[PDB]
């Protein structure tokens, strides 16, 4: 019903941590991802399930697998720009805050999305993140669950306390990373010296191109308290806010 006649792919070339993946053609028209694996052949496929059953716009789009041969695909739109935290890189020079805030709302929908979902992301950041030839952002809900350290809210550094809040801190991260275009988080510390001082009470300073505002928003995610930050619905409507 997902399945797709393997045939109908031509291999176009290999493209870390989005796996095993190559950019090929499907039916002579579409630009797909097409992911084999690196995981038993078990969970691959229970993987390409959960995406049977997750969509949204701000997903990437699953098109089709293939599981009635080996070697097991799983096939989505290709993402012509690649992770976000590159991306970020690349266009440096080019971008205008506007953009940063439509990055921030697209990652953000994704995440609206999965939390009435009861998925938890658990390694929300720019590097996990793919853009494509629009500059729209989009996240996998390949490998979601039903520690980067400097992406942790404390109660998962320190109780492995995992929940909606702890995406909603990671997210916070996130809205940093792409409003530094790319920085490294707590660049001054070592993972062990960020855990600690975290837990201190520090946090990321606002970015250059940064408005109050918008670090308003990315300040709430890291509320010491879990139930003082917002949800995903809130943090949609205030990013929405702050755009007009
Ligand atoms: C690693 C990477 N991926 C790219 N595009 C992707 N599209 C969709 C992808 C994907 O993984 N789908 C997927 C699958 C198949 C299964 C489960 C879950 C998922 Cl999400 S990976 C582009 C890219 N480029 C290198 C640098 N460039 C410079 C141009 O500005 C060209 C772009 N590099």
């Amino acid at each position: 019903s997902w399945e797709i006649d393997p045939k109908d792919l031509t291999f176009l070339k290999e493209l870390g941590q989005f796996g095993v993946v190559k950019y090929g053609k499907w039916r002579g028209q579409y630009d797909v991802a097409i992911k084999m694996i690196k995981m038993s052949e078990d969970e691959f496929i229970e993987e390409a399930k959960v995406m049977m059953n997750l969509s949204h716009e701000k997903l990437v789009q699953l098109y089709g697998v293939c599981t009635k041969q080996r070697p097991i695909f799983i096939i989505t739109e290709y993402m012509a720009n690649g992770c976000l935290l590159n991306y970020l890189r690349e266009m440096r020079h080019r971008f205008q805050t506007q953009q940063l805030l439509e990055m921030c709302k697209d990652v953000c929908e994704a995440m609206e999305y999965l939390e009435s979902k009861q998925f938890l992301h658990r390694d929300l950041a720019a590097r996990n993140c793919l853009v494509n030839d629009q500059g729209v952002v989009k996240v996998s809900d390949f490998g979601l669950s039903r520690f980067p350290v400097r992406w942790s809210p404390p109660e998962v550094l320190m109780y492995s306390k995992f929940s909606s809040k702890s995406d909603i801190w990671a997210f916070g991260v996130l809205m940093w990373e792409i409003y530094s275009l790319g920085k490294m988080p707590y660049e001054r510390f070592t993972n062990s010296e960020t855990a600690e001082h975290i837990a201190q009470g520090l946090r990321l300073y606002r970015p250059h191109l940064a408005s109050e505002k918008v670090y308003t928003i990315m300040y709430s995610c890291w509320h010491e308290k879990a139930d003082e930050r917002p949800t995903f619905k809130i943090l949609l409507s205030n990013i929405l806010d702050v755009m007009d």
